C-alpha cells in the first residue's frame, strides 16, 4: 500500500576508504575503475532474490507477520521478496538504477528501503573485501615463487663461477659474498616485505552513492 | 501555472578554473575529457531527487508557503519537486539537456529557476573537489609508500656492499655516504614534497554553460 | 512575412588569424580541426537561444517594434527569437548547417541575417579566446612547476655528492659550478621563456566561411 | 508437481581456490576471464543431458522408485532428465540464467536441485582441473626441449671454440669450464624446476555463484 | 526546358599538379587523401548557392537577359540558381555524384555546364592553395621559434661551461666556436630555409574528373 | 522408426594426446584454439555427405537390407544417408551441436550413432594428422634453406676476409677455423634438428566430447 | 534485337606486364593490391557514359547507321550508349562485374562487346601509365630536395668544424676531403639515380581477365 | 533429366603440395591464407562461363551431340552451359558453396560432374602457377635491382675513402681489397640466388576439397 523508491550510483574515493588504494596496488601489479567494480557488486546485491529473502527473514516487520502457519509464512516471505523491485538504468536515456520497496505504512516503506539498501551495501563490502583477501594472499604467494626462483638462478650461476675459479683473492672473496643479486631481485624482495603485512580490511566503506535518498511517501500507492 | 526553461551544455576550461590543473596534474600521474567529467556530474545533480528536494527547503518560496501543518507542509514540498523536470538531451538528433521550472508567478519562474541551476552547480563542484580531494591523498600514500620502499632497495645494496668490502678507505668511504640513490628516487621525492602541499581547493567553479538562460515566462502554462 | 537563408561551413585556415598557431602550439606540448573546434563553437552559438535574444535587443529592428508595455515587449521579443530558425546538418546526405530569419521585410531579412551571422561568430571568437588565455596559463603554471621540481631534484643530488666529496680542489670545483643541468631542463626553461609571453588575443578573427550568404529574398514567405 | 528454481552467475575469484594462481601462471609463460571460462564449463555441466542422467542415476530419489523392470526405469530416468530445465541467460536484457528442477514433493524439489546444483559445478570443476592438468604438461614436455636445444647450442659453441684455439691455460680451461650459458638458459632451468613439480589440484571449487538459491515452493506446479 | 548532366568522381595524383608534392611535404611535418580532401571541396562548391550565383553573373547568358531593372534581374538571378541542381551521391549504391543545369537551348544546356564545372572546379582549387598558404606559414612560424629556442639553449649551455672553465687555453679556445649545435638543429636549419622560399602555387590543376561530361540534349525534359 | 541423438562440444586437451603439443610447436614457429580447430574438422566429417555414406557401406545394417539389385541398393543407401541429420549449434541461443540417427529398432539407433560418431571423429583425427605431416614438412624445408643461406653468407664473409688478410698469424688462423657463425645460426641448427626427428601421428585420438551421448530412444518417431 | 554479356575480374600479376613491379617500387617508397587498383580503373572506364560515347563514336556500326540530321544522329548515339549495361559485383552473394551490350544482330553483339572491353581496357592502362608517370615524377622531386637538405646540411657542420680548427695537418685533411656525408646520404643518391632513368610506359598491358567472355547469343533478346 | 551434385570447401596444406612453400616464401619478403586464396579461384572456375563453355567443348558428351551445323550445335552448347549450376554458399547459415550438373543418363551426371570439378581445379592451380611465376619473376628484378644500388653505394664510399687517403700502406691495402660491404649485402645475395633458381612448379594440386563427392543419381529431378 506504501512505496519508497531509491535511486542510486557508483560511490566516491572517499567512501571506499581503505579498500580503494590497495585495489589500486594490486592492480598496478597485476599489469573500469574500482568504484564501478564496487558499484557491480552492489547493484548485484541489490537485485538478488537471495539478498531480498535474507534480508526480510531478519526483520522485525516480518517476524511480527508470522502466524506460526509454516504455509502462510512461505507465502508471506515471497510477496516481501516480490515488494522490493530492482530496475536497472539503461544510460541511454539518462535512466538511473533504481530500487522501490513496498509496506503497509509510510514511515515503514521509508525505514526498511534505507536498512535494505545498507543491507545490501554490507553485503556487498564484505563480498569485495573476502575477494581483496584472496587477492592479496594468491599475489604474496606468487611474488614468493618468483623471488625464489630469482634466489636459484643466482646460485646456479655462483655454482658454476665458482667450478670456473677454482681451476688465490678470488675463491675466497666469492665464496665469502655469495650469489649476486640484481636490482630487479631487491626491489621484488621490498615489495614482499609490504604484501607480508597484508591488506587492512574494514568492513565499513560504502558501496553506492544515492541520487534519491528514500523518504516517507505523502501518498498511497 | 508559470514555467521557466533553460538549456545547458558542458563546461570550458577557465569556467573550471584551479580544479582542470589539478586533475591533469593527477592524470598525469596514473601513466573523456576533464569538462565532460565535470558536466556529467552537474546533469546528475541537476536531474537528482535529493537536490531538488534540498533546493526547495532552502528557499523562501517553499517556507513562505508552510503552514506548520507537517504532513502538509511534506506533500507540498513533493509537489515542488515533481515542479522541476529535467529532460535529457539525445545527440542523435542533436537536442541538448534541459531543465524546466514550475511556479505561481513568472518572476518565481525565472529567478528559481536560476538559483537551481546554480545550487545543482555548486554542489557538483563540491562533489568533483571531494573525489579529487581523496584521489590525490590516496596517490599520496601510494607515493609514500613507493618511495619509502626504494629506501629499502637502497638499504639492502649498501649492506651487501659494506660485507663485501669488510671481507682501507673505501669502507670509511661507503660508511659515510649512505645507500647510493638514483635519478628515479630524487625526482619521487620532488614530487612527494608537490603532493604533500595538497592541492588548492577552490569551490568557486561553473560545470555547466547556459545555452538558454531562464528568462520570465510570457505566458502561463 | 519575408526571410533570408545563410549555410555554412567551418573556416579556412587564414581566417583565424594568430589564433590557429597559438592553438596548434598547445595542441602540440599536450602529447578534430582547429577549424572544426572553431566552427564547433559558431554553431553552439548560431543555434542559442540567449544569442537570438542578445541579438535582437541590440536591434534598432526591435526597439522600433517596442510599445512601452512589459509584457507585450516580451512577447515581441519572444517572436522574435523563433523568426531566427537553424537547422543542424546531415553531413551523410550532403546537407550542411543552415540558418533562417523571418522579418517584414526583404532587405530587413537580408541585413539582419548577416548582422547575426557576425553577431554569433563574434561571440565564439571570444570565447575561443578566453579558452586559449585560460588554456595557456594553465600550460605556464604546469611547466613552471615542472622546472621548480627539476631544480630542486638537482639540488638534492648536488647536496648529496657535496657531501660525498668532502670526506681538495673538485670540492671547490663542485661548490662554483652549482648544480648539473640535463638539456631536459634547458629546453624547459627556454619553452617557459615563450610561453611568459603569452597568447596575442585577436577579437577579430572570422570562424565560420559561407557556402550561402543571405540575400534579399525575391518573394514573400 | 513442484519445482524449484535457481539463478546462477559467473563464480569469483577466491570462489576458484587453487586453481586460480596455477591457470594465471601457465598463461603467463605463453607470451576472456579465468571466472568467464569457468563459468562456461559450469553453464554447460548444468544444461548437459549427460550430467542430468548421471545426477538421476546416483539418486536415491531415483533409485527408490526403480522397479527392476529395465523398459520401465529407463522411462522414467527419462521423465526425471525432462524434469530438470535450464534456460539460457540474455545479456542484451539483463535476464541470467537459471534452472527449475520439478520433483513430486517440496522438500524434494528444493534438496534435489541444490544437489544437481552441486553435482555440475564439482563436474565443471573436474574439468578445469583437467584442461590445467594436461595443458601444463604440454608445457613441461615444451619446456623441457627448449632447454635441451639450449644444450646443443651451447655445446656446439664449445666444440667450434675448443677446436678453434688449438690450432696453453685457455685450452686447458675451455677444457675444464664445459659449454658458457646465459641468463635466459638458467631462467627457464629455474622455470622447469617448479614446472615439474607439477600443479596442485584443488578438487573443492566452486565454478558458479547462486543469485537465486532453491528453495522449497510454496504450491504445485 | 533543355538540360545537360555530368557525373564526376575524385581526381588523381596528376590531376592535382603541383599542388599535391606541396600538401604532401607539409603531412610530412606534422608526424583522408589529398585527392579526397581536394573533391570534397569541389563538391562544396558545386553546390554551394554563392557559387552558382557568383557564376551566373559572370555569365554572358545572364547579362543578355538582364533587363536592368534591379528587382526583376534578382529576380531572374535567383531561377538561374535554381536551374543547376546538385544531387549527392551515395556510396552504399554505387552512386557518384552528378549534377543537371537546365537552359533555354540545348547548345547553351551544354557550354554553360561545362563552364560551371570548370568556374567550380577553379574556386576549389583557389581555397585548396589559400589553405595551403596559410597552413605553410603557420608551419614556418612554428619552424623559426623552435630552431630560435634551440638557439636559446645552445647559449644556455654555453654560457655555463664558459663560466665552469673560468674558476687555459681551453677557456680562448670555447671562446672561438660558440654554442655546440646538434644533427637536429641543422636539420632544422635546412628545412627552414625550404620553408621560407614559399609553396608553389599551380593555379592550374583540377579538383575532380569526369565519369559522363555534359553533351547537348536530345530533346526538352 | 526410432531415433537416437547427440550434442557435442570441443576435445579436451587431454583427448588430443601427442597431437596438441605438436601443433602448438608449429604454432610458435610461424609467428582459434587447437582444439577449437580439432572440432571444427570433426563438425565437418559429421555433416558431411560422403562421412554418412562411407558410414552406411561399412555397416552389416546396412549389408543385410541389401537385396542385390544395384537401383534398389542405391536408393536405400540414400535413404540411410538421409537418415542421419545434423543441426549446427547456435551460441548465442545456448544451443549447441547435434546429429540425430534413424533407425529401424531402439537399440539400432542407439549403437549406430555411437559407431558413426566415432566414424567421423577417427576421419578428423587422420585428416589432422595429414595436416600437420604436411605443415611440419613445410617448415622443415623452409629451415634447411635458411640456414644453407646462412652458411653461403658466413661464406661469403669468410673469402672476403681471406683476400683481404693475404693482401701472418691470422692468415692460416683464419684457414684453419672456418667461416663465422652466430647464435642465430646455431639455434637453426638445434631447431633442424628436432624437425628432422619428424611428427609423431599418433590416429588414436579423440576430436570431439559429448555433452550428450545416445541412448536407446525410450519411444518411437 | 540480340546482346552479349561479360564478366569480368582483376587482372593477374602477369598482364600487367612492366607496370607492376614500378608501382610496387613506388608503394615501397612511399614509408589495396596494384592488381586491384588497376582493375578499379578498368570498371570506372567500363561503366562510364564519356567511354561508351567515345567508343560508338569510332564505330563503323555506328557511323554507317548515321543518316546526317543532328537530331536523329544523336538519339541514336544516345540510345546506343545505353544499349551498354553495367552492373557491379555484390561479392557477398559471389555476383561478379558484368557488362552486356545489345545490338542489330548476333555477330555484332559478340564483336562489338568484345570491342567495347578492349576500349576500356585501353584507355584504363593510359590512365594507370599517366598517373604512374606523375607519381615517380613527385618522388623524384621529393628525393632531389631531400638529398639537396642533406647536401647542405653537412656543409654547415663542414663549415663550423673548419673554423673551430682554425684556432695543423688535419686542418689541410677537412681541406681536401670536404664534408661528411653518411650511408643514408649515399643510399639516397643511388636511389635518385634510379629514379631519373624514368619509369617505362608500356600502354599495352591489360587491367581485367574474364570469367565470361562475349560470345553470340544464340536467340533475340 | 538426372544430376549430379557436389559440396566443396577450401584445401588443406598438403593438397597444395610444393606451391604453398613457395607461395609462403615470397610472402615472407613482401614485407587469408594460401589455403583460402587457393579456394578463391577453384570456385572462380567452377562458377565461371568460360570455363563450363571450355569443358564442354571437349567432351565426348557434347561431341557426339554435334549434328556439323554451327548454330545447332551453338545451341547445344548453350544449353549444356545452363545444365551446370553453380550455388554459393552462405556461411551465416553453415552452408557450404555446392554446384549441379544435369545430363542424359545417370552415369553421366556423376562421370561429367567429377570431370568438371576436377578440370576447374585443373585451371585454378594453372592461374595460381601463373600468378607466383609473376610474382616471384618481379621479385628477384627487384632485388637485383637492390643489390646493383647496394654495390653503387660502397662504390661511392669507397672512391672517397680512396681520394680523402691520397692526399702508404693503407692506400695500397684499398687499392687492392675491394669496397666494403654489409651484413645485409651478403644475405640480399644468398637471397638472390635462391630466386635466380626460381620456383618449383606443381601442375598437380588439388585447389578444394569434397564434402560431397558426386554420385549416380537414384531418381530424376
Amino acid at each position: 500500500e506504501w512505496s519508497s523508491t531509491a535511486i542510486t550510483d557508483r560511490p566516491t574515493v572517499n567512501m571506499l576508504g581503505g579498500y580503494y588504494s590497495q585495489q589500486q596496488f594490486l592492480r598496478n601489479l597485476d599489469v573500469p575503475s574500482v568504484m564501478d567494480e564496487a558499484y557491480k557488486e552492489f547493484v548485484m546485491q541489490l537485485a538478488s532474490w537471495d539478498t531480498r529473502r535474507e534480508f526480510w527473514l531478519q526483520t522485525d516487520y516480518y517476524k511480527q507477520r508470522m502466524v506460526g502457519n509454516s504455509k502462510a509464512d512461505a507465502a508471506l516471505l515471497d510477496e516481501m521478496i516480490n515488494n522490493i523491485q530492482f530496475i536497472p538504468g539503461d544510460f541511454t536515456r539518462a535512466v538511473n538504477d533504481s530500487v522501490k520497496l513496498i509496506a503497509e505504512t509510510a514511515p515503514d516503506a521509508n525505514n526498511l528501503l534505507r536498512q535494505y539498501v545498507a543491507f545490501a551495501s554490507q553485503r556487498a563490502a564484505s563480498h569485495l573485501n573476502d575477494e581483496l583477501k584472496g587477492a592479496w594472499a594468491a599475489r604474496t604467494i606468487q611474488m614468493k615463487a618468483q623471488v625464489k626462483r630469482q634466489e636459484e638462478v643466482a646460485k646456479a650461476i655462483y655454482d658454476r663461477r665458482m667450478n670456473s675459479i677454482e681451476q688465490q683473492a678470488r675463491l675466497e672473496n666469492l665464496q665469502a659474498v655469495g650469489p649476486a643479486f640484481d636490482l630487479d631481485y631487491d626491489q621484488n624482495r621490498a615489495m614482499l616485505n609490504t604484501l607480508n603485512v597484508g591488506p587492512t580490511l574494514d568492513p565499513r566503506f560504502q558501496t553506492y552513492r544515492y541520487l534519491r535518498t528514500p523518504e516517507e511517501p505523502v501518498k498511497r500507492d
